[PDB]
């Protein structure tokens, strides 16, 4: 039962060889499986790239998740849903 | 000074045979002009066929208009933006 709020525990913790696979976190988006694919793809994507850039995933993930929904709706979406 | 909002009194005004200009309407926009050029086109489209369906557009415009908003991310940044 992960989603879009759990991407920056799941990365910090399986790093980048691993599988996240998102059944209801995707399918559960309010406007279908696209954007909730997009949501999970984004989602992955801005928090990689920040630990990357040196940022602490585990203190910064909601700013990081807040900062990509700036840009992409569909992780705006899926975050506003749960938690 | 036209967006998202006067779409419906626009329509309603000018019919079909028309050009509708939105210079500050598409570029305001809080993610670009691409993102805002997709609010207008959806907003127009969803008053006209909703009027080709024969439903009120001068009565029934926000609703109109928040049912696409509920469906076209765009739309519904402009809208919030925008009155
Ligand atoms: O059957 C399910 O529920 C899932 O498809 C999850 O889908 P959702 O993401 O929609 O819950 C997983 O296969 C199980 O959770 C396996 O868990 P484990 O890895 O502990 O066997
Ligand atoms: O200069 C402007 O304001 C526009 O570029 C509109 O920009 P916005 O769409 O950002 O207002 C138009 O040329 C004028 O409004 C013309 O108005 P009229 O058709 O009355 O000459």
């Amino acid at each position: 039962g992960i989603h879009v709020w759990h991407v920056p525990d799941l990365v910090s913790i399986f790093g980048d060889d691993a599988f996240f696979l998102f059944g209801g976190g995707t399918h559960g988006h309010p406007r279908g499986s696209r954007a909730g694919a997009t949501a999970n793809r984004v989602a992955v994507e801005a928090v990689v790239q920040a630990r990357n850039e040196g940022r602490d995933i585990l203190a910064e993930g909601r700013e990081i998740l807040e900062e990509a929904a700036r840009w992409c709706p569909e992780l705006r979406e899926a975050m506003e849903l749960w938690g």
